[PDB]
């Protein structure tokens, strides 16, 4: 009945869109502040995010749903606008900036992240340019994963959702093993979160110039360094974690559960206090993310 335009005037790009564009909106009832995916049904179909929207939008750290509509040609989704910025972008430009901070946002995600792959759900997409915070409090709790155009919700052959921990309908062996490729890799995009926080500077990509075969090289012989230059300040509980999180194996590699359970993540009060040591770029680790997600992506 009532249109998307009823109800909401277009603003800017807000930006990042694949067959989707994201714009400001203002709610011209209440003069609130949103955002709007403008999504093309004959590009991809939402359904699937939505839903994941629907269900798990509750979570204080996913981006909250507000409102949805179909014009029968576009999707217009509705949700929360983040105001605080992206989250690594604010991180890292920050000289005062620790591990036991590190820690914090790292727990902070990895337990939407958890939480999400016990209801047999993965990101897909988990790159930093969709975790922002939502206000400049700058708290852990001000986080948000935001996209989900990726993610898929577990589902048996029978079309039954399914959770990882309910077995007894028939879910494919291709499809199954995949779910497990699929959260590693979630886990992995954290684990080059938690590398770039650390030093200010990406695992696998210097710059945005960086061509796609040696980043694609670097990943496939796993090794990434992990001592001297801005290693130096960094505990070595850190860098076990570190290693264990970009693990090239995608089966020795930790899981969301596992991480949450690493001495990094649990006694975060041992950690180390003192500024970071860092490369001080933000600009140029933007540039180095989007070369290395493009050099996975195609
Ligand atoms: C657009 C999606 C998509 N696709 N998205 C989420 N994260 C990255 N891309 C989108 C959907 C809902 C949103 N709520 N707030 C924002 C938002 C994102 C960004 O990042 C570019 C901002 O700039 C830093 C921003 O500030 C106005 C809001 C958002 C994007
Ligand atoms: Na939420």
């Amino acid at each position: 009945s009532i249109q998307f335009t009823d109800g909401y005037e277009v603003k800017e790009d807000i930006g990042v869109g694949s067959y989707s564009v994201c714009k400001r909106c203002i709610h011209k009832a209440t003069n609130m502040e949103f955002a709007v995916k403008i999504i093309d049904k004959s590009k991809r179909d939402p359904t699937e995010e939505i839903e994941i929207l629907l269900r798990y939008g509750q979570h204080p750290n996913i981006i909250t749903l507000k409102d949805v509509y179909d014009d029968g040609k576009y999707v217009y989704v509705v949700m929360e606008l983040m105001k605080g910025g992206e989250l690594l972008d604010k991180i890292l430009r920050q000289k005062f900036f620790s591990e036991r901070e590190a820690s914090a946002v790292l727990f902070t995600i990895t337990k939407t992240v958890e939480y999400l792959h016990a209801q047999g759900v993965v990101h897909r997409d988990l790159k930093p340019s969709n975790i922002l915070y939502v206000d400049e409090s700058g708290n852990p709790e001000s986080i948000r994963i935001c996209d989900f155009g990726f993610a898929k919700q577990l589902r048996a052959e029978n079309g039954l959702l399914m959770t990882p921990c309910y077995t007894a309908n028939f879910v494919a062996p291709e499809v199954l093993e995949r779910q497990g490729y699929d959260a590693a890799c979630d886990i992995w995009s954290l684990g080059v979160l938690l590398y770039t926080m650390l030093t200010g500077y990406t695992p696998f990509a210097n710059g945005p110039d960086d061509t796609p075969e040696e980043i694609l090289a670097r990943i496939g012989s796993g090794k990434f360094s992990l001592s001297g230059g801005y290693w130096n300040s960094v505990s070595d509980t850190a860098k076990d974690l570190v290693s264990k999180m970009l693990h090239v194996d995608p089966h020795q590699r930790l899981t969301a559960a596992l991480v949450l359970r690493h001495p990094w993540i649990v006694h975060w009060d041992q950690l180390p206090q003192y500024q970071l040591n860092r490369q001080d770029a933000p600009h140029l680790v933007k540039g180095a993310m989007a070369a290395t997600y493009s050099a996975l992506n195609r």
